[PDB]
RNA sequence: CGUGUUCUAAUUGAAGGUUUUAGAGCUAGAAAUAGCAAGUUAAAAUAAGGCUAGUCCGUUAUCAACUUGAAAAAGUGGCACCGAGUCGGUGCUC
DNA sequence: CAATACCTCTTCAATTAGAACACG
DNA sequence: TTTAGGTATTG
């Protein structure tokens, strides 16, 4: 006899219960525990609050790197293990000397100086080649034997840091000269293509190629230099091939198939020889000489210096920086010493001001220091050569910095190599392990192998050929690369929705193709002159057309049929077909695809050879690495000429199908012995579509379908919710609103409700790359014409101006950067149809009027003028595809009268499928009762209401939400949902198919939906009581019920429950604090003392415990009892529950009282003294938990006084609410005490309270608008939760935290249940 | 069916930052102090650690009390009416 | 004690898989 | 992307 209302969302999950008349009842429950109170009555409003759920993203961000770090120590390890045999004969302790190169002189067992022992020996390494790099170039450039321990230190130095693999292949260090080689590419080219020869033309191909300008702008600066060249020509594409890029020369060769090549890409040499063969191979020695430029070119940016002298540059490059720093160290120093030397210390002495030593000593970056001296060199004339060096960023540079991620591992491996080639003769074990040595650095576990699971890994994909230990030397054999390979991509794949044991075949499987072809033709009628009833195509008819026509052609047309087949062989001169549009929508393209490569049409049509054709397509779709694809394809290679294989690896498939294979041809009908395939083939008289086969009771198919949906019997609700997609913060709230339900039933005597109403409410760095890319492709200089930063792109008027390339969107003209206020932002889609602020709908144009009629998207006038202007942007990606489709709606037809009544539908009908699972789980869990017939029983009506429904209901009905007065409102939003949702299905039972879960004309559909919530309106002229005609049911009165909302809304008491969750996360702050004299620091490792070695700091504890015991005080060691809080941290937490006392006593507590060990999780709530309540923040911290119930008269006021969004109400009513705001003008001062009283009662914010007042009592002369939202600013103090600093309009108020947990313990502590109705109360005295 | 955003989840890799230690600091002076030469680099750890010792795992998710269970989760608390500062009373059941 | 105030790893790169959502 | 709990520091 009741209706439960619910309001879910990201953080809040409000609820409310309604009496038949929409009243909410007052019920009296018991109260457990020891306090004098044995029963307390509370009103049924149901409420909850909770922490925003955590994603798994940032957890993956660590879970990854922890495998990245530990394996980075396995790398340097295999160096030692191989080295530990010859290392021993040159030093006994050098290998343990890095092992303990962290500890202090005290704890450090072995000699302090690592490389040579005695400091005098080891100073020389530090003072001859201090930079490590200086060492590495020497061990390549010198042929004179040196210390093995020096050799290893260079080998580990590149393995620890190996470099990026975004460019794979081999480099030959003979891009010694870029300029000269080019004459050996062109020269190689000029001979190849005499008809148009080409000129060096005095070009500098180094400076005009190695300069740091854009990837595109350099071939430009080259082609302009070169004579008579196109860019997209064969040679401008090869100038674009060496600089790493995607350049398409097909237009020159007029190849049918596009071919964009890259050297960095894996399929470059295969992509070449399967392109080179297509051309004559004259083109090879034009090509591998282009590679030479890229290999020569690529090294350039890292080093612009001549490399003829140095075999190794990057290692060489940074020696460049030392002296480029060394000179500019003395120079700058000297320049301060010949002028201005009264501030020498701060730059050099002090590391806290961004001074250089601070720049080196202090934790300051390359950016900040450079920022510091920008005046200093600009107020110093001593150095002007340098000021240039700074602006380019080249000065006294660091040798470990951020841009050194652009370095390829092929010079790290390139300098590792020669050292082995330098000193292997004298060290025989080097050559015998050089491959091993290079195989650690060269190796990389690909993404698809999976972590080498030992079977003990949760995330582990890969199986193995053998069980012995995987090493980078025996990796290839041990793993099953394919077996591993399949798992990586198999797991994601969608399962059959009809069959969950059969995995789904790719989109391009023939059999899926056979179904797509067979079925579509299934429903075809054909008429001639002399047939009385148009008949279906029969078993022989259907088979033949496919047999000759479809294999034969990629698309099958209609007038193919009249002439190709009926006329050819059925012999109708003319025929009338009604099944299909102008061409069959179904293509055996996959069938078409095969022939080009296989070249044996009669092999495809062979039945025995079709399982290969289904295992090869799956093999091709699955993978994406051609080198890898070869493996699975040698299984069949004995069948084919080898030239097929080279072309067979080429075409790669993407996209997987919905439908399981066995279903297509394996689900057999016992009575009449055909598969789904066989059925679509021949049907006597009538050929069923697929959807018919699976739903005709006369066919056993569906009876064998139902057998697949149940088996397993679903999964438990926790298993179930987690699986469904969407926000992690929505699913964690999806789960709680059902536990609340099971109790809401459990409260009202397990009598299921009559209705359930549930509604769900609905970036700084990408905004600088969506723009940077386009104005490279769009080609403009508008970005360089005016620089802007990503710190300014959260205001759209500066955001859209650059997305529009500094030009209007409707009139074709430049725009001013500064007065972006006169310009007016416009919506591609009117707001009235649907509310949207998205950039895909947002745009900036000079005036709103120009686009078109307001009632429609911009009109035919502008799509003409501009369609071309909105192409390149789509073309350069500045706009987006969805944004465009609506942008050009003028010519389409536009928003028809059935279109505008479609968004108006979407506004008030929840089309969102994640609040359709929240619908389904409800009905199924509530209604387990079955009619004798197949039909179900629904004694609980599920309802979906959309935000706008209640969102409007308030501004028009005298009820205005204020989110920052209280945290009762989130629950209030369920009452309104409960009623209006039940006020609707009680007055319009027609709508039970778009408002209730469970199974042109639009010129009044517009009128049906835009009108429906009007029976709450007295005038517009409507009766005060409206009742449904059909059942005679009365479902509204505007005298009684409208007040029974206000009284349920006026209420002072509402259940608000911050959900008690145990905190779990990282141990402490990630930063590493220095060795300090406090016990607060946590040992980063067990064996290191934070007082000697430093460590992590300040972990928070998962749930605080209440310990009472006696602790020894003073010399006496006498023990006197105390009761306090020990918050258990998440590092001791794992060792706490194991034995609590044996742990607890280790921290000092003796004589410990066992049964009174009270675990108190986060957000725990105690009640003490005169009705004040508190929330446990932590062991030290309390949050402020006492709601202040806004009186109704006060609550309304905030929306009007604030006047949010200026005025959005009928202007005839803009008057009526205006006198009120000045009528109850003193309501202002009626808030202050009411505001104040809460502060004195519970908050104990007295110390800062005196300060809010002085700001208000001296701000009474300014207007209401300024003031209104500002008295709203202050409610964060009254709010639930932690205290936060807030500011009155011209002043800011600091927060007052709750530092101690002494106060709480004396007072009674309450465990409340999941809703707030069942309790357990305790008085904490003893 | 095609197209593209948005987000969700798993695998493989780079570059910083940081924490001690190794970079023989010197000259006066008893001495806290003041004078000057130096600085860019390397080692190593990057959640404690765990046992199943794998080149594995170690931050998601789930959490009233209470009874009972290894974990899952099953089980426990009258009805109504009049009122309204966070539940107060009344009447009945009991 | 609790009133005052500074502090909290970041920036990239490459590959798969799925819904949920909106256009032709 | 700014919260909100740890932590040395000051009147």
């Amino acid at each position: 006899k009741y209706s439960i209302g619910l309001a879910i969302g990201t953080n809040s999950v409000g609820w409310a219960v309604i009496t038949d008349e929409y009243k909410v009842p007052s019920k009296k429950f018991k109260v457990l525990g020891n306090t004098d109170r044995h029963s307390i009555k509370k009103n049924l409003i149901g409420a909850l609050l909770f922490d925003s759920g955590e994603t798994a993203e940032a957890t993956r961000l660590k879970r990854t790197a922890r495998r990245r770090y530990t394996r980075r120590k396995n790398r340097i390890c295999y160096l030692q293990e191989i080295f530990s045999n010859e290392m021993a004969k040159v030093d006994d302790s050098f290998f343990h000397r890095l092992e303990e190169s962290f500890l202090v002189e005290e704890d450090k067992k072995h000699e302090r100086h690592p490389i040579f022992g005695n400091i005098v020996d080891e100073v020389a390494y530090h003072e001859k080649y201090p930079t490590i790099y200086h060492l590495r170039k020497k061990l390549v450039d010198s042929t004179d034997k040196a210390d093995l321990r020096l050799i290893y230190l260079a080998l580990a130095h590149m393995i620890k840091f190996r470099g990026h693999f975004l460019i794979e292949g081999d480099l030959n260090p003979d891009n010694s000269d870029v300029d000269k080689l080019f004459i050996q590419l062109v020269q190689t080219y000029n001979q190849l293509f005499e008809e148009n020869p080409i000129n060096a033309s005095g070009v500098d191909a180094k400076a005009i190629l190695s300069a740091r300008l854009s990837k595109s702008r350099r071939l430009e600066n080259l082609i302009a230099q070169l004579p008579g060249e196109k860019k997209n020509g064969l040679f401008g594409n090869l100038i674009a091939l060496s600089l790493g890029l995607t350049p398409n020369f097909k237009s020159n060769f007029d190849l049918a198939e596009d071919a964009k090549l890259q050297l960095s890409k894996d399929t470059y040499d295969d992509d070449l020889d399967n392109l080179l063969a297509q051309i004559g191979d004259q083109y090879a020695d034009l090509f591998l000489a282009a590679k030479n430029l890229s290999d020569a070119i690529l090294l350039s940016d890292i080093l612009r210096v001549n490399t003829e002298i140095t075999k190794a540059p990057l290692s060489a490059s940074m020696i460049k920086r030392y002296d480029e720093h060394h000179q500019d160290l003395t120079l700058l120093k000297a320049l301060v010493r010949q002028q201005l030397p009264e501030k020498y210390k701060e730059i050099f002495f002090d590391q806290s001001k961004n001074g250089y030593a601070g720049y080196i000593d202090g934790g300051a970056s390359q950016e900040e220091f450079y920022k510091f001296i920008k005046p200093i060199l600009e107020k110093m004339d001593g150095t002007e050569e340098l000021l240039v060096k700074l602006n380019r960023e080249d000065l006294l540079r660091k040798q470990r910095t951020f841009d050194n991620g652009s370095i390829p591992h092929q010079i790290h491996l390139g300098e590792l190599h020669a050292i082995l080639r330098r000193q292997e003769d004298f060290y025989p074990f080097l050559k015998d392990n050089r491959e091993k040595i290079e195989k650690i650095l060269t190796f990389r576990i690909p993404y698809y192998v999976g972590p080498l699971a030992r079977g003990n890994s949760r995330f582990a994909w890969m199986t193995r050929k053998s069980e012995e230990t995987i090493t980078p030397w025996n990796f290839e054999e041990v793993v099953d690369k394919g077996a591993s390979a399949q798992s990586f991509i198999e797991r994601m794949t969608n399962f059959d929705k009809n069959l969950p044991n059969e995995k789904v075949l790719p989109k391009h499987s023939l059999l899926y193709e056979y179904f797509t072809v067979y079925n579509e033709l299934t429903k075809v009628k054909y008429v001639t002159e002399g047939m009385r009833k148009p008949a279906f195509l029969s078993g022989e008819q259907k088979k033949a057309i496919v047999d000759l026509l479809f294999k034969t052609n990629r698309k099958v047309t209609v007038k193919q049929l009249k002439e190709d087949y009926f006329k050819k062989i059925e012999c109708f001169d003319s025929v009338e077909i009604s099944g299909v549009e102008d061409r069959f929508n179904a293509s055996l393209g996959t069938y078409h695809d095969l022939l080009k490569i296989i070249k044996d049409k009669d092999f495809l049509d062979n039945e025995e050879n079709e399982d290969i054709l289904e295992d090869i397509v799956l093999t091709l779709t699955l993978f994406e690495d051609r080198e890898m694809i070869e493996e699975r394809l040698k299984t069949y290679a004995h069948l084919f000429d080898d030239k097929v294989m080279k072309q067979l690896k080429r075409r790669r498939y993407t996209g997987w199908g919905r439908l399981s294979r066995k279903l297509i041809n394996g689900i057999r009908d016992k009575q009449s012995g055909k598969t789904i395939l066989d059925f679509l083939k021949s049907d006597g008289f009538a050929n069923r579509n697929f959807m018919q086969l699976i739903h005709d009771d006369s066919l056993t198919f569906k009876e064998d379908i139902q057998k697949a949906q149940v088996s397993g019997q679903g999964d438990s609700l926790h298993e179930h919710i987690a699986n469904l997609a969407g926000s992690p913060a929505i699913k964690k709230g999806i789960l709680q609103t059902v536990k609340v339900v099971d109790e809401l039933v459990k409260v009202m005597g397990r009598h299921k409700p009559e209705n359930i109403v549930i509604e769900m409410a609905r970036n700084s760095r990408e905004r600088m790359k969506r723009i940077e890319e386009g104005i490279k492709e769009l080609g403009s200089q508008i970005l360089k014409e005016h620089p802007v930063e990503n710190t300014q792109l959260q205001n759209e008027k500066l955001y859209l101006y650059y997305l529009q390339n500094g030009r209007d969107m409707y009139v074709d003209q430049e725009l001013d950067i500064n007065r972006l206020s006169d310009y007016d932002v416009d919506a591609i889609v009117p707001q009235s149809f649907l509310k949207d602020d998205s950039i895909d709908n947002k745009v900036l144009t000079r005036s709103d009027k120009n686009r078109g009629k307001s009632d429609n998207v911009p009109s035919e006038e502008v799509v003409k003028k501009m369609k071309n202007y909105w192409r390149q942007l789509l073309n350069a990606k500045l706009i987006t595809q969805r944004k465009f489709d609506n942008l050009t709606k003028a010519e389409r037809g536009g928003l028809s009268e059935l279109d505008k009544a479609g968004f108006i539908k979407r506004q008030l009908v929840e089309t969102r499928q994640i609040t359709k699972h929240v619908a389904q789980i409800l009905d199924s869990r509530m209604n387990t009762k079955y009619d004798e017939n197949d039909k179900l029983i629904r004694e609980v009506k599920v309802i979906t209401l959309k935000s706008k429904l209640v969102s409007d209901f308030r501004k028009d009905f005298q009820f205005y939400k204020v989110r920052e007065i209280n945290n009762y409102h989130h629950a209030h939003d369920a009452y309104l949902n409960a009623v209006v949702g039940t006020a609707l299905i009680k007055k319009y039972p027609k709508l039970e198919s778009e408002f209730v879960y469970g199974d042109g004309k639009a010129t009044a559909k517009y009128f049906f939906y835009s009108n429906i919530m009007n029976f709450f309106k007295t005038e517009i002229k409507r009766p005060l009581i409206e009742t449904n005609g059909e059942t005679g049911e009365i479902v509204w009165d505007k005298g009684r019920d409208f007040a029974t909302v206000r009284k349920v809304l006026s209420m002072p008491q509402v259940n608000i429950v911050k959900k008690t969750e145990v905190q779990t996360g990282g141990f402490s702050k990630e930063s590493i604090l220095p060795k300090r004299n406090s016990d607060k620091l946590i040992a980063r490792k067990k064996d290191w003392d934070p007082k000697k070695y430093g460590g992590f700091d300040s972990p928070t504890v998962a749930y605080s415990v209440l310990v009472v015991a006696k602790v020894e005080k003073g010399k006496s060691k006498k023990l006197k009892s105390v009761k306090e809080l020990l918050g258990i941290t998440i590092m001791e937490r794992s060792s706490f529950e194991k034995n609590p006392i044996d742990f607890l006593e280790a921290k000092g507590y003796k004589e410990v009282k066992k049964d009174l060990i009270i675990k108190l999780p986060k957000y725990s709530l105690f009640e003490l003294e005169n009705g004040r309540k508190r929330m446990l923040a932590s062991a030290g911290e309390l949050q402020k938990g006492n709601e202040l119930a806004l009186p109704s008269k006060y609550v309304n006021f905030l929306y009007l006084a604030s006047h949010y969004e200026k005025l959005k109400g009928s202007p005839e009513d803009n008057e009526q609410k205006q006198l009120f705001v000045e009528q109850h003008k003193h309501y202002l001062d009626e808030i202050i005490e009411q505001i104040s009283e809460f502060s004195k009662r519970v908050i104990l914010a007295d110390a800062n309270l005196d300060k809010v007042l002085s700001a208000y009592n001296k701000h009474r002369d300014k207007p209401i608008r300024e003031q209104a939202e500002n008295i709203i600013h202050l409610f964060t103090l009254t709010n639930l939760g932690a205290p936060a600093a807030f500011k009155y309009f011209d002043t800011t108020i600091d927060r007052k935290r709750y530092t101690s947990t002494k106060e709480v313990l004396d007072a009674t502590l309450i465990h409340q249940s999941i809703t707030g109705l069942y309790e357990t109360r305790i008085d904490l005295s003893q």
